[PDB]
């Protein structure tokens, strides 16, 4: 091409995405091994939410 970086843009972001929604959770197992110090190695993000607004005030 001539400079098309939009085909090749297109083209790589959709299998992207895919890849970071599955890939995303995977984090999430890491999280829920920090409680692992606590209790048990299991957590949520729904207790987490206190920071959502904290993080955004800031």
């Amino acid at each position: 091409e001539t400079g098309t970086l939009i085909v090749n843009s297109v083209l790589l972001f959709l299998a992207f995405v895919v890849f970071l929604l599955v890939t995303l959770a995977i984090l999430t197992a890491l999280r829920l091994a920090a409680y692992a110090a606590n209790i048990v190695n299991v957590s949520l993000v729904k207790p987490t939410v206190y920071v959502y607004s904290r993080v955004k005030n800031l």
